[PDB]
């Protein structure tokens, strides 16, 4: 645990401090109740609503990257660090990520003020920002000194600038609604959804499983959604399900804000 990790610890800790958490488990409830740039976690968030808030919590320049074997590569130094924070699973990997980003930032650039780092992590996945454009390609270099193997965001061939158009968090894109632009749709690619379809070893789970897939799919738009429902209804097992009409999912969503 070097000097950089120490400042990461002090800074991250001091932050979680403002939350005034109960020292008597209760850490999990604090995080679940406060998904954002203070916990620096999204664990327990609700995409359908949280997506409209994220753009406001972020600084101007986004930056993200992929981890290769995030858990396996986690050296003991980090846990030691995590302990120091606590002294001062998803919720923990998220806390570790918060330590990594800070550490690598302090090690890759001079003049970094962590109070201006706005990031939200969910395990190894993270959406980050800073007032100035930061290079994940340079952060990746510093990562080697810690056994971390960082690569472009979303299995990208090269390291390119992260924008609100190409950025993804929890595998979802950010797309403003066409009718009300300030309501941000969490958009999971249809491909990812199709590859999630399962005929449960217990047929009874099928309905609720597909329901949860529909709650993700309709965010790709009425045409894609109905195309999706048509596929499911092309065979008997899919025709036996009760699938939400696009119209109602969208309307309920608008009324939920």
């Amino acid at each position: 645990v070097d000097e950089y990790m120490k400042e990461a610890v002090d800074h991250y800790a001091g932050q979680l401090m403002s939350l005034d958490i109960n020292t008597e488990g209760n850490l999990y409830a604090a995080f679940h109740k406060n998904p954002g740039v203070i916990t620096g976690s999204a664990v327990g968030c609700d995409p359908d609503l949280f997506w409209s808030k994220i753009p406001v919590l972020m600084e101007e320049k986004l930056f993200a990257f992929d981890y290769t074997g995030y858990d396996a590569s986690l050296s003991p130094a980090w846990f030691e660090a995590l302990k120091m924070v606590l002294e001062k699973t998803s919720i923990f990997n998220s806390m570790i990520n918060n330590l990594i980003i800070r550490t690598l930032l302090l090690k890759t650039y001079k003049g970094i003020d962590l109070d201006h780092l706005k990031m939200i992590a969910y395990g190894d996945d993270v959406i980050a920002s800073y007032p100035h454009e930061v290079d994940a390609s340079l952060l990746a270099q510093s990562g080697k000194d810690y056994g971390l193997t960082m690569t472009p965001a979303d299995k990208s061939a090269t390291f390119e600038t992260v924008t609100w158009e190409n950025v993804t968090f929890l595998k979802r894109f950010f797309r403003a609604d066409e009718k009300y632009p300030f309501l941000i749709h969490p958009v999971m690619p249809m491909k990812e959804i199709h590859e999630s379809i399962r005929w449960t070893k217990d047929p009874r789970n099928t309905q609720d499983h597909v329901r949860s897939l529909c709650l993700l799919a309709w965010h790709n738009g009425e045409e894609e959604y109905n195309k999706f429902l048509a596929k499911i209804r092309s065979v008997p097992i899919g025709r036996a399900l009760a699938l939400p009409e696009y119209s109602t999912l969208y309307d309920r969503w608008l009324d939920s804000f």
